[PDB]
């Protein structure tokens, strides 16, 4: 899906940006801030701010490019799906935005879709 790929492309563009608690871009990000930025930049409105809410909003996803992957219920971490088993995410303070295999989180996960 083209909107999904667009959200992914915006997330990828942020690879290398520093983590900051409270960051939603363009230069500094937390996990949910990267999700929010990536959607807003593509005109995909309606996305909430914090991870636990992003995990509950929208519709069920499949893990396709641009879906939101969330970790936990209630969720404490999120990323943007690449569509291949990996995600773009802002990991934690002291890391930069990067791609990680979703399996490497070693915890429960699901998918939402906002586009």
């Amino acid at each position: 899906n083209a909107s999904g790929s667009a959200i992914l492309n915006v997330a990828k563009s942020r690879i290398g940006k520093q983590y900051m608690s409270g960051g939603t871009g363009p230069d500094l990000f937390d996990c949910s801030g990267l999700v929010l930025y990536s959607h807003n930049q593509c005109g995909v409105y309606g996305v909430p701010r914090v991870a636990k809410d992003q995990a509950r909003g929208g519709k069920a996803g499949s893990g396709a490019a641009g879906d939101v992957v969330y970790f936990g219920n209630p969720a404490h971490h999120v990323g943007i799906c690449c569509g291949d088993g990996s995600m773009v995410h802002a990991p934690r303070p002291g890391k930069t935005v990067c791609i990680l295999k979703i399996a490497y989180m070693k915890e429960s996960y699901g998918y939402r879709r906002y586009y």
